[PDB]
DNA sequence: GGTAGACCTGGACG
DNA sequence: CGTCCAGGTCTAC
């Protein structure tokens, strides 16, 4: 039909693919893994959500990544929008060749990687990245996406609405900072992120320069990126290498949480070596992330997702 | 300076 | 149904 999400079987001549061997990529172990907030399993292997301000459905075939857009006659994505989505999912970094290395210098990434193929990392934009960890929070990915959602609802802009969704893109900084936003999140449960996501926004616009220093953040280097991150409200160390890792292109950038100091205790038999604490600290965690960078080297925020993609599923 | 507590909430559990 | 818990951060002491 010409109504509801579309589905590779439904509206054939709508859909046009991107090479991309399921080794290379896994939606179904990348899209809701705590990456991204914003992409929902409408119907059966086939994923909904907004990429390059439209939305856009996915799904997957051996060998193949079939791409759908929504925007004013329907019709196929075209090379270009197409190349929005090989963008997205940085397709010239080869998973392949990443997998092999880091299973050769570690024998347990490559036992587990064996079973779990195709978990790379998302381009993701600076501004969404960073307000939807701040709501990351103490806080379970189910919840967080609950939060994201009913944010964009309410201070992003409509785009189209398919079946009884309306999608939204992700609110601009303005929109963001504006009065009594905290106020209004209360009311949609966001509980004291509210706080930050107003105080963030504010910070940005009227203290730090704007968009624009965001965005440079991008050619800076992790250390300085992380850095200045972590001068934004709500923005401890493990948001801010979230961000570092998913959005501002730092590949060496590790998230360490709760999950991936049980990674280290049990399938490494790692304890802090210079930190005064035994378990989660800013000492230990700085320490844990280094040992892991030393483990896996440059990209190891991509070896990261990986175990922690692995660690949910199970 | 390293570290317990407060700061919110829904889907869990014994 | 009281206590947990999930991709934490902030800061007084
Ligand atoms: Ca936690
Ligand atoms: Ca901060």
């Amino acid at each position: 039909s010409e109504f509801g999400h579309r589905t590779l079987a439904s509206t054939p001549a709508l859909w046009a693919s991107i090479p991309c061997p399921r080794s290379e990529l896994r939606l179904d172990l990348v899209l809701p893994s705590g990456q991204s907030f914003r992409w929902r399993e409408q119907s059966p292997a086939h994923w909904s959500g907004v990429l390059a301000d439209q939305v856009w459905t996915l799904t997957q075939t051996e060998e193949q990544l079939h791409c759908t857009v929504y925007r004013s006659q329907a019709s196929r994505p075209t090379p270009d929008e197409l190349e929005a989505v090989r963008k997205y999912f940085q397709l010239d970094v080869t998973l392949a060749q990443l997998y092999h290395h880091w299973g050769s210098v570690d024998s347990h990434f490559q036992e587990v990687a064996q079973k779990f193929q195709g978990v790379r990392l998302l381009r993701q934009d600076p501004i969404e990245c960073l307000f939807s960890f701040i709501c990351s929070s103490c806080n379970n990915i189910a919840r967080i996406t609950g939060m994201v959602e009913r944010l964009c609802q309410a201070f992003g802009p409509r785009l189209i609405q398919l079946d009884d969704v309306t999608y939204h893109g992700f609110p601009s900084l303005q929109a963001l900072a504006g009065p009594e936003v905290e106020a209004h999140l209360r009311k949609l449960g966001l509980g004291y992120r509210a706080r930050y996501v107003s105080a963030s926004a504010r910070a940005i616009l009227e203290e730090q320069g704007g968009l624009a220093w965001l965005q440079q953040l991008r050619e800076s280097s992790y250390e300085e990126a992380h850095k200045a991150l972590c001068i934004l409200p709500g923005v401890g160390t493990q948001v801010a290498d979230c961000i570092c890792l998913m959005a501002l292109d730092k590949p060496q950038a590790v998230p360490v949480d709760v999950a991936m100091w049980h990674i280290a205790q049990r399938d490494y038999s790692w304890h802090p070596t210079t930190s005064q604490a035994k378990g989660p600290s800013p000492q230990t965690n700085k320490e844990l992330g280094n040992f892991f960078r030393s483990l896996w080297g440059p990209y190891a925020g991509w070896a990261q997702a990986v175990l922690f993609s692995a660690d949910l599923r199970q």
